[PDB]
């Protein structure tokens, strides 16, 4: 009792029924139903028919589809290379290695002081009424992984999405050409929950399919987890946080150095809590997270990322000599220890007065109004590579006094310093 | 426009100009926001006033107040050495150097993993209805600085809380023995919210004047600012202001070492995520966690545990600078990285047990899974009023990786094992 199995629905269930399962490779199981929809059984192991299968297959990417794989392109229906398992019982493609290399989003603000590394857990914080989608479909886009050998693959999955921000999408991926590594799968809100419940499952297990058995290094995004629970809410328990571990468990570097699985999961705080109550998701935050601030986002800044809440667990592993540029973490904790007294100070300045100020904390001040403005500021259409997002941090490090430089070492400073 | 606590000296009109006598001497204008019965709330852009001053003197320490000074413990006026002004334009008592020493709070999952450092802004991360005011008054009753020459005081400020809640505090404070060492100010929702805008303001000024003026190391403790944060919404008739982020400014600027390095202030404020979202938006109070923050999950409460934080989410960002060889406990850092990775893995086995069964499991896997099972029974869990010791949690944080094997034993040096490993130590 507790765990999950997806089936494909041969015949009409009723309620705790006792029922037999095919799976993926052969060890049948003993299970009883839970909910059905159309296509799809839940059943929880501890008539006879077989588990929900994912057509894997190279031709995925380039095609969009619904929680269920069915086809939502126009398209055909994707030819299956092999008939892979949604819950990722399939091969266990995972190592017992670290997440090492490096991963460029494009956007500063992650790259720079909140680096992702190939294979991490690294969720987007939020709330609504705010630009989260937004960026999640420009890392979608401009997410790339400079000098591995590997190919790069997108995996896009969208849950309790309504029609017209559907189109968005729909538009967005393929006006841009990213579609040509990206496997998209949709979820309406109008869309079945049980077909909610099995998208993300269907979005990973294509990614593992990509990691390890065409070797490639494979980004996941999962739009709004805090949906998925909703569905997960509403249907009918004792599995309430051991479920959302499946899904976070499904991230790292594959068997076999040469592929990878990263997740970039939304978490955002619901519309309402009190008749929908929204459990603590606190179990995905476990390799940092990627705050979104509206006080930025009232200001007018995109992406308004707050980078002192954000961390990025597994940075050190995926930055400096080699993997970006050495003195990466030099700015970064210059730029972050900077910012972060400017920003106090600007406390400091509505007690005392801006003619009371020290001119060391006007110009700590000032600097975190160029970070906001300058630095985390970036256009929807603006892939600042790594090299950009370390020299915007120079051109803003110039205006604090050398004097008062941190910790960064002088050969870092004289070489790197206009 | 930044707002003001002025001393009601005079009868005040709303969006009228007036000139506020500062702390030293340099007289501001502005003009009238909002009113109590003996404050005014004002924001700076013929009527001179004073600026609102807190009783200050040693002579505080054991008596509960309003967010005004009032007493409400029954005893007698606070009698000032000397009357300092409430907004921080009175000293700026901090030192250019950063947070450094230990403090002992008493709680595993902050002392040892999150380690909390003398003059940091490290808050507890809540929601409705979990135990994040029971931590608070235990940290209270717990919190020390071992070793240190500074004589030790904790600052209790409350918000918006109930007549219930207030009978729980007070009660508490008292019996438990905690309160010649605390001033406690409490403010209850039906307190004009002018009177809880100025409660935090208080608080801080308190501690200010002990940490600086007496050779203190203070802990501020400010229970519920979502609550602070209604307060601020609902504000004359002249959704949340613009004022709002930069209001919180004022307050999170106030922590850290005084000069002379004799005394710090250190501050844990409650973050809780409210009820409703239509009715009452949550603020982006963001602008706090900047050292880590501590973080209270349901999943733990659920399964009956207490303290229930999840160190996985939680952090300390300057954990390293009060910490081990006569500060901590050498080990203590090899002990921390050990037991949160050792989490983090069993944390994730706790999936895949429901991907491939219990028996459809590797060995070292299932060591894992149990050992974060003896995670959150023993590390975690721990009684209302015991306040273990960092050599207890550390020890503790021993007893637990011992059911791992050696050879996993990797964030760790191994001339830490021989040295305090049971199976080892010699
Ligand atoms: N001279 C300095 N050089 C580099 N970093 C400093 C210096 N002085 C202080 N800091 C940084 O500032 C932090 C001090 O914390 P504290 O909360 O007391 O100040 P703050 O609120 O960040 O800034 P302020 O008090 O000026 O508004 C430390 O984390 C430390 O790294
Ligand atoms: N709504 C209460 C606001 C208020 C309360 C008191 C005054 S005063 O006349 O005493 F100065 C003015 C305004």
């Amino acid at each position: 009792a507790g765990p999950l199995i997806f089936v494909e629905k041969t015949e009409p269930v009723g309620y705790n029924e006792i029922v037999n399962i095919k799976m993926g490779d052969g060890t049948v199981r003993r299970g009883q139903v839970l909910d059905s929809s159309a296509d799809i059984v839940v059943v929880q192991v501890f008539f006879t028919g077989e588990t929900l299968k994912l057509p894997a297959s190279v031709d995925l990417l380039g095609r969009i589809l619904s929680g269920s794989g069915e086809p939502r392109d126009g398209g055909p229906r994707i030819v299956p290379d092999q008939l892979l398992d949604i819950n990722g019982a399939a091969m266990n493609p995972y190592a017992r290695l670290p997440p090492k290399d490096f991963i460029q989003t494009g956007i500063s603000t992650i790259d720079g002081t909140n680096t992702l590394v190939r294979g991490q857990k690294l969720p987007i914080f939020s709330a609504s009424g705010l630009p989260h989608n937004e960026i999640a479909l420009q890392i979608a886009r401009q997410a790339s992984v400079p000098g591995s050998e590997s190919a790069f693959a997108v995996v896009f999955a969208a849950m309790g999405i309504t029609n017209e921000e559907a189109q968005y999408f729909m538009s967005d991926f393929e006006k841009t050409g990213a579609l040509e590594r990206a496997v998209v799968f949709l979820n309406l809100a109008d869309d079945p929950a049980v077909e909610r419940i099995v998208t993300p499952r269907m979005a990973l297990t294509a990614a593992e399919y990509l990691a390890y058995e065409h070797g490639m290094h494979v980004l996941v995004i999962l739009t709004d987890i805090t949906n998925y629970a909703e569905a997960l809410r509403q249907m009918g328990p004792g599995y309430m946080y051991t479920d959302l571990a499946t899904l976070y468990e499904r991230a790292g570097i594959v068997k076999g150095a040469k592929g990878s699985v990263t997740q970039i999961p939304i978490l955002s705080m619901p519309g309402d809590d009190i008749t929908h109550p929204i459990p603590d998701l606190s179990g995905y935050i476990t390799e940092g997270q990627i705050v979104v601030a509206r006080e930025l986002h009232r200001k007018g800044i995109y992406p308004p990322i707050n980078v002192l809440p954000s961390l990025s667990r597994l940075m050190n592993s995926g930055i400096g000599a080699g993997k970006t540029r050495e003195d990466h973490k030099a700015v970064s904790d210059q730029m972050y220890a900077g910012y972060a007294e400017g920003r106090d100070l600007r406390g400091l300045v509505a007690i005392v007065g801006k003619e009371a100020l020290s001119e060391r904390d006007t110009k700590f001040l000032e600097f975190a109004d160029l970070f906001e403005d300058k630095f985390v500021r970036q256009g929807w259409n603006e892939n600042r590579t790594i090299e950009d997002t370390l020299e915007i941090g120079w051109q803003i490090l110039t205006h604090l006094p050398e004097n008062q430089l941190g910790r960064i070492d002088n050969k870092y400073i004289q070489k790197y310093h206009p």
